[PDB]
């Protein structure tokens, strides 16, 4: 309520509307912010990466707890409002689409991931030096991140989220803690990066996961006529591929790597 007239006061003070994009809903509750920070263990030493600061509500609490905070927004007026309404020594505003701009060093992330970029973002993040990330996706996206191989909703994301990270869903987050109210719930996600990251070939993984319901022969066979490669040059080679029996939505990162070393050896990916 206090943080919510405090949302409206800025919206009216600056003449901006509920939603610029239909993929943006500000977090507007303090102990979700506090619990996001407490989950991250932000200390005086840390260097933070928020995405989409909105009206500075979560940036405030990060800024008063850490050494340094980098924070990205793409709307030039939002920046103007984070600069006028706040008096930070340590916060560093960056203008851009956070998927395209080059990121700083940071040991941690504490963010509310706008949904329009939940998947580009997460991919970039999982391939970075960070000891901890505490991100707020939607409940569906968060569940896709933690889906188990074989299970219906296993995707390119769930694989690389398993290959390269550990993923608590810390708690569900009521649609009530945002404005405008979202149609659906959100979730809080912890991401420590994996000790033994299983490093995979990207072009392979997309190819396999372009049609993830296909068996890995069919998935490999259909992809490479597309590349420009003759099917005749490749009939024999693929047909001794490991786990040719699996469909792609049933693959462990351990099993994609086996396919990697095989195609590379037998001379396809390289």
């Amino acid at each position: 309520s206090k943080m919510r007239d405090r949302l409206f006061f800025l919206l009216s003070k600056y003449g901006i509307r509920p939603r610029d994009s239909i993929g943006q809903h500000f977090l507007i509750i303090e102990d979700v912010i506090e619990k996001a920070i407490e989950t991250a263990n932000v200390n005086e030493n840390d260097v933070i990466l928020e995405v989409g600061p909105g009206l500075g509500f979560l940036t405030d609490e990060l800024a008063k707890r850490a050494k340094k905070v980098y924070t990205i927004e793409i709307d030039q007026k939002i920046i103007e409002i984070l600069k006028k309404e706040y008096s930070w020594n340590n916060v560093k505003i960056i203008q851009g689409a956070a998927v395209r701009v080059e990121w700083p060093k940071f040991n941690k992330v504490v963010s509310n991931i706008p949904y329009k970029i939940s998947s580009p973002f997460t991919f970039k993040l999982l391939k970075t030096d960070f000891e901890r990330a505490v991100v707020m996706y939607q409940l569906e996206f968060a569940l896709r991140m933690v889906a188990k191989p074989g299970s219906r909703n296993y995707s390119r994301l769930s694989l690389m989220a398993q290959a390269l990270g550990n993923v608590e869903i810390v708690m569900k987050i009521g649609k009530g803690a945002f404005y405008p109210r979202p149609k659906v719930d959100s979730a809080l996600v912890l991401i420590e990066p994996r000790k033994d990251k299983i490093v995979l070939n990207e072009n392979l993984v997309k190819a396999l996961f372009q049609h993830r319901r296909k068996t890995v022969p069919r998935a490999l066979k259909d992809s490479i006529h597309m590349l420009g490669v003759s099917k005749d040059e490749i009939r024999g080679i693929i047909n001794n591929v490991p786990h040719s029996n699996k469909r792609v939505f049933q693959l462990y990162p351990e099993e994609v790597k086996d396919i990697e070393e095989y195609l590379k050896k037998h001379g396809i990916i390289s």
